[PDB]
């Protein structure tokens, strides 16, 4: 089970080690954020903002703006436009786990809306590991089945003649996506698979998939071979490590969003306007999103103030609600859910809600209706289940544009204000518009982001919406990440308080123990499995169990890594490690104290 795990380098021998050389870029520590754990709110905004801008930075080798990546984008838009020209029997599927699956969902929503607005039959669908419940809840373990990915693809593709399958996995990791790409390659008469991720192919996961005979790396290598015949495409730009190691929802999520929106817009422009995709025109769009970074981070002082407000509510416990209008609600939902595994948050801590119409978005909304508190997300859920129980310690962030129903915004804000003073808004406007006076009075320190008009004949209005969604994503992801960092939930720039919710996260947890303890691979595996299964003692059957067993047992547990790490550092029992942790103000402080 652990053959691919490299032995821990000896003390002082980490420099130039084979262990370090094998760390995927998506898992690497960012050299600019080693002191993220102790940074104040303003410094966290600066660090995370710098990292967010790295996706656009043009060595120029395989970067997002490189000729190589742009050429692949032109080729993929060429294949997509062939499907858009033949709606009868055509389909575009986007797929992934976690944030990658939620990005697949968002792309399908955006592009089906684009098609509906033009009076065309919608041709997009999404596949998210675990189904619709995964859009709103933490169900990361569902991506560990390649067969689940294949079964879901077969269901949506049944009866179709030509299917583009865009498999998204930031780490080139998810078994759900590997299975789909592999099966697409078995029938190139119908399927055109496109793999989107942010590692070199040689860094794709090569550990065994429990229900598949090829590893992700083997599938990606087969795609490279098929790309020579234009039968598959690997779209894997270099963006560099995340500010919080392995936090694929951040740069990886942003780069996924911009890469796909740009190439899909180019495919639609080819069909509708007759202008073929080009490197020049892809860059004009990508650079518009680059400008959105400056526009957004010009609000760094207010982003830091909001981060502190959210962190105060969490420290007291209170809950934080991110209430977004229309598609900004999807961005809000995407933010809250990731806090569960990233920081060990409870599902009640940070939750996003969508105000407005969601009727054409979900393919199986029955999987969500009256399913429990972990599945709330709608306008009705917010008004009927959340609002009546709001207290003075809760924070509510409202995200909207000046084109939204501002009477409805004002009504809901006033209802919330009766329960808590901790309200703030992120309002997007087009240069020329001003916020109604009653909203200026309700939000005297509103985060106002003003956007110049765009004059792209075809894509202008779509880009205007997309850049506001990206801007919202940067603000919310920086606020939620920072709010938890301020509470001592990370160590250096590593997710100390991670929940081991899937196999990728299990490997991250094991690697974290090797890195911070410096102890052997055997000792770190033993401590990790002992902490996961506690109070069940370790047995040979547990040591030999599939990783899925460890994930099932670990996924709802808190502080597994600091318990396993303190056990290694103090050479103590789990109960002694739990006592050490209980006596400290945070997991960050307990581990820093043990390391000193
Ligand atoms: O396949 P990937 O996009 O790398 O990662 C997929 C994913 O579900 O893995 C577990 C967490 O890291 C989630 O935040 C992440 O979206
Ligand atoms: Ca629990």
């Amino acid at each position: 089970r652990f053959q691919h795990v490299i032995e821990t380098p000896e003390p002082g021998k980490w420099e130039l080690s084979g262990y370090e050389a094998a760390v995927p870029i998506t898992e690497k520590s960012n050299p600019l954020t080693q002191d993220l754990d102790k940074a104040d709110a303003e410094n966290i905004v600066r660090l995370l903002g710098q990292c967010d801008a790295e996706i656009f930075q043009e060595s120029t080798y395989q970067r997002l703006y490189s000729e190589s990546i742009l050429t692949t984008m032109v080729q993929v838009a060429g294949k997509v436009q062939e499907v858009l020209k033949e709606p009868d029997g055509g389909l575009v599927v986007l797929s992934g786990g976690g944030t990658s699956g939620r990005m697949a969902f968002l792309m399908s929503v955006s592009f089906n809306q684009l098609m509906k607005g033009l009076g065309q039959k919608p041709l997009y669908t999404y596949l998210i590991a675990g189904g619709d419940r995964s859009v709103v809840a933490s169900r990361e373990g569902t991506e560990d089945s390649a067969l689940h990915g294949i079964e879901e693809l077969k269901k949506v593709a049944a009866g179709k003649k030509r299917v583009i399958v865009i498999g998204i996995s930031v780490g080139l990791s998810a078994p759900f996506v590997a299975g789909q790409m592999d099966c697409c390659m078995n029938n190139t008469a119908v399927f055109l698979p496109v793999l989107v991720g942010f590692n070199p192919v040689s860094m794709a996961r090569n550990d065994p998939i429990e229900d598949w005979s090829s590893t992700f790396r083997q599938v990606a290598e087969r795609m490279q071979k098929m790309q020579e015949k234009q039968k598959a495409f690997v779209l894997n730009p270099a963006i560099g490590p995340e500010g919080l190691s392995g936090s694929s929802r951040m740069k990886g999520g942003s780069a996924t969003k911009i890469l796909l929106e740009t190439l899909l817009l180019a495919a639609h422009k080819t069909v509708d306007q007759g202008i073929a995709a080009s490197q020049r025109c892809l860059l004009e769009i990508l650079r518009t999103f680059e400008r959105a970074h400056q526009v957004t981070y010009s609000q760094s002082p207010k982003i830091a103030t909001l981060m502190k407000s959210v962190s105060t509510s969490l420290e007291t416990t209170g809950h934080v609600y991110l209430v977004g209008w229309q598609t900004l609600g999807i961005i809000a939902i995407m933010d809250g859910v990731e806090c569960i595994h990233t920081f060990g948050a409870d599902f009640r801590d940070v939750r996003g809600f969508l105000i407005g119409d969601h009727s054409d978005m979900f393919n199986q909304k029955a999987e969500l209706t009256n399913q429990g508190p972990q599945f709330t997300f709608s306008q009705e859920d917010f008004l009927t289940s959340i609002l009546p129980s709001l207290t003075e310690i809760d924070t509510v962030v409202f995200i909207f544009t000046l084109d939204d129903n501002l009477t409805e915004v004002q009504t809901i804000v006033e209802q919330v204000k009766e329960k808590t003073n901790h309200i703030q808004a992120l309002a997007h406007s087009t240069v020329g518009q001003t916020l109604p006076i009653p909203l200026k009075k309700l939000f005297p320190s509103i985060i106002s982001i003003t956007w110049p008009l765009l004059f792209f004949e075809y894509e202008g209005n779509f880009i205007q919406k997309f850049q506001r969604e990206l801007s919202t994503k940067w603000v919310l992801n920086t606020v939620s990440t920072g709010a938890h960092v301020l509470l001592g939930k990370i160590l250096q720039n590593h997710m100390l308080d991670l929940r081991i919710s899937n196999s990728k996260l299990f490997w991250r947890a094991l690697a974290m123990l090797q890195r911070f303890s410096g102890q052997s691979k055997a000792r770190c595996i033993e401590s990790l499995l002992r902490a996961i299964h506690f109070p069940q003692p370790l047995s040979d059957d547990i040591r030999a169990a599939p990783i899925s067993c460890h994930v099932q047992v670990a996924h709802e547990k808190e502080q597994v890594i600091p318990i396993a790490l303190l056990s290694l550092l103090f050479r103590c029992s789990i109960t002694e490690a739990q006592a050490h942790l209980a006596a400290a103000p945070s997991v960050c402080e307990a581990v820093r104290s043990a390391l000193a």
